[PDB]
């Protein structure tokens, strides 16, 4: 129950707008249509009637600690949230920078390219090197199991995408 798997290294981050398209990634892992496992911080989102803004920016701040990797959710909802400086979601982003985390971007309208206008500001801004894909199981595993793990050693920067041959070697 507080017990964390070893495999689960991912966090998965996004708009409370866009919460139905977490609900199907959920289901996806539930009806095993994904290959890995994620955790959230989306409990601590719901319980903020019953915490204070303070107890749940720590609470945040722990869970974090625990990701290795991040899917960031990609819509319109995510770049307004995400460079608000005040929701949820900004201050995921705002720790999901100061940890240096690689990130996939899923754009949830399933463009296979770089959409600044999902991406919040503040990882723009970070010029972190970060990998756009569709919000598709697995092109999504493809990015954990190459960008994610090529991250720190990789010298790019910025928003980069996977050509056409990879979403063709997939079956995509
Ligand atoms: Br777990
Ligand atoms: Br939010
Ligand atoms: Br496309």
């Amino acid at each position: 129950s507080n017990a964390m798997s070893y495999r689960n290294k991912t966090y998965v981050a996004f708009a409370s707008e866009d919460i139905k398209f977490y609900r199907l990634m959920e289901a996806w892992k539930a009806n095993e249509k994904i290959d890995f496992n994620f955790f959230d911080a989306h409990d601590l989102f719901i319980s903020r009637d019953t915490s204070k803004p303070e107890t749940i920016k720590r609470n945040l701040r722990e869970r974090m600690k625990n990701a290795k990797q991040v899917v960031l959710l990609g819509s319109g909802n995510t770049k307004r949230k995400g460079s608000d400086g005040v929701s949820f979601l900004a201050h995921e982003i705002d720790l999901i920078v100061e940890f240096n985390l690689p990130v996939v971007i899923a754009n949830l309208d399933g463009d296979r390219t770089v959409d600044k206008n999902f991406i919040p500001k503040p990882l723009l801004d970070s010029e972190h090197y970060t990998v756009s894909v569709s919000f598709q199981p697995k092109i999504i595993k493809y990015a954990l199991d190459n960008y994610c793990v090529n991250y720190y050693s990789s010298s790019n920067s910025g928003s980069y995408l996977y050509p056409t041959s990879v979403y063709t070697k997939l079956g995509l």
